[PDB]
C-alpha cells in the first residue's frame, strides 16, 4: 500500500530536510525552527511560528528522491495563553526544488485550499486525491487562528 507516514514524527526526516520562509526567534533562546513542526511534539518549543503572519510564508519538505505522497495530517500549537494553528492552506510542489507547482484539482484553475485546523492538539487529515509525485512539499498557510504554527506529518510511499 501507499500510506505510510514518511519521517516526520518518528524523525526518519531529518531536521536538515526541513526549511521556512521564516522563523520566530524570541529574545530569549526560543526558536521555533521548521524542523520544530514534527507531529505530537513536546515540549517549551514544539512546533514551527513563521516570524510574520503574512501571505508571504512557507513551510518545506525536501523528502531528498521523488515519492507518491498520499496524505497529510497538520496539527496546531498551544503556547502560554495562546492558541496557534492554520485554519487553510494551499500545496505546492516540485520534482528539483526550483519550479514550484500547484496542487489543483482536475476541473480546477484555482490552487486548491485544505482545511485545516479548528484547534490546538487535534489532528486534521487531508487525502491527496490524485497523489502528489515530487521529491519537495510546500505548505502555504492562508488563514490562521492568532498566529501561523504548525506541527505535521506526510503519508506516502517510494515510487517502483
Amino acid at each position: 500500500g501507499c500510506s505510510t507516514p514518511l519521517g516526520m514524527e518518528n524523525g526518519k526526516i531529518e531536521n536538515k530536510q526541513i526549511t521556512a520562509s521564516s522563523f520566530k526567534k524570541s529574545w530569549w533562546g526560543d526558536y521555533w525552527e521548521p524542523f520544530r513542526a514534527r507531529l505530537n511534539a513536546q515540549g517549551r518549543v514544539n512546533a514551527w511560528q513563521a516570524k510574520a503572519n503574512n501571505n508571504k510564508q512557507w513551510l518545506e519538505i525536501d523528502l531528498l528522491k521523488i515519492k507518491k505522497i498520499t496524505a497529510i495530517i497538520t496539527q496546531g500549537c498551544k503556547s502560554l495563553s495562546s492558541e496557534m494553528y492554520v485554519k487553510s492552506y494551499t500545496i505546492h510542489y516540485s520534482e528539483q526544488g526550483v519550479e514550484w507547482k500547484p496542487y489543483r484539482l482536475k476541473s480546477s484553475m484555482v490552487d486548491k485550499i485544505f482545511e485545516g485546523n479548528t484547534n490546538t492538539k487535534g489532528h486534521v487529515k487531508n487525502f491527496f486525491n490524485p497523489p502528489i509525485i515530487s521529491r519537495f512539499i510546500r505548505v502555504i498557510p492562508k488563514t490562521w487562528n492568532q498566529s501561523i504554527t504548525l506541527r505535521l506529518e506526510l503519508f506516502g510511499c517510494d515510487i517502483y
